[PDB]
């Protein structure tokens, strides 16, 4: 497999399921800049916001469609959902289709939609 | 492999173009395969319906304007994702600007798969 893919799947794995806020400097550039939704995030922003939620109860599971998958040298393209369960409520699922840029293997730029929004 | 497998920006490019700028319903059954499936924001729709839909949107009053991420490119054989804004107009409103990622698979040279979510729904 290629590169960006593999390190895609590790973030997801190692920062977002296991809410691990440390690793953040670790798979995202110092320069970092997330589009989602609307909204334009830098690497400070998008930082303490995780920091954030993940001392949350939010809980978070995780699956691909491999059908979808681009990859080429230092980006990949790929349709997640991301599916949210909070104590006491039902878990929702969000449809995101993303494509991730990188610099010197960590993510430099996200650009992404989601369904819902 | 062939010539077509390493171009997928540029034909989907030239799809955005002539088909739908243009809004050439000709078009349709040159640049998708009869297999074609479309996901978009949570709907499946198949290659008769997107057909049939498009032939009836495309002579209607409305027009389409396409922008491009060009810095959000991916390409790699068979295969493109992209960042493009499709703002529509109708006679008497306000133009609907949508941002859509997409992701196209190619199978010789038509698209086989698009899989495409978008803001505002
Ligand atoms: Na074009």
């Amino acid at each position: 497999s290629m590169v960006s893919i593999a390190l895609l799947r590790e973030m997801f794995e190692k920062m977002v399921v296991a809410k691990n806020a440390e690793l953040i400097g670790h798979y995202y550039d110092p320069d970092f800049v997330m589009y989602s939704d609307g909204l334009r995030q830098e690497f400070a922003e998008f930082n303490e916001g995780h920091r954030k939620i993940y001392a949350s109860a939010i809980s978070y599971a995780i699956e691909y469609d491999e059908d979808a998958w681009v990859q080429a040298p230092d980006r990949v393209a790929g349709r997640v959902w991301i599916t949210t369960s909070r104590p006491g409520e039902k878990p929702t699922r969000i449809e995101v289709i993303l494509i991730a840029a990188y610099r010197d293997c960590r993510i430099h730029r996200i650009w992404e939609t989601t369904w819902p929004s």
